[PDB]
């Protein structure tokens, strides 16, 4: 070793972000699931590293696979009216690490725009 290595993970979510590079999108973030809940972030807009997968949370569901703090049937029961309805519109809580560079975020998850699913913000707090 010298100055060429890495790990998994070393920022917050992914592409769809608060700032590190931007691009075309939203204004908040996101990282779009399907009816079971498998992630579709990985065909809309591509981050910015050439050379491998996006991430590697590509389909893994985010029930249980990619987030190690959602230990329910998904967020809170807040997909299972928001699917139903066709106009999912909800925010609590949700975290990202507490071991590594806590945080103290504020979800806020709505009906997708950018490809039709169940994104999962951020917010800027
Ligand atoms: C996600 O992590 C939700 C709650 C929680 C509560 C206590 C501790 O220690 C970790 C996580």
């Amino acid at each position: 070793m010298e100055h060429v290595a890495f790990g998994s993970e070393d920022i917050e979510n992914t592409l769809a972000k608060m700032d590190d590079g931007q691009l075309d999108g939203l204004a908040f973030g996101a990282i779009q699931l399907d009816g079971d809940g498998n992630i579709l972030q990985y065909n809309a807009a591509e981050g910015d590293i050439t050379g491998r997968d996006p991430k590697q949370v590509i389909g893994k569901n985010f029930f249980k696979d990619v987030a190690p703090c959602t230990d329910s049937p998904e967020f809170y029961g807040k997909f299972k009216e928001g699917v139903a309805s066709g106009n999912l519109n909800t925010m609590f809580e949700y975290t990202f690490d507490y071991q590594m560079t806590p945080t103290k975020v504020k979800v806020h998850m709505k009906k997708a725009l950018s490809g039709d699913s169940y994104w999962v913000f951020v917010k800027r707090v």
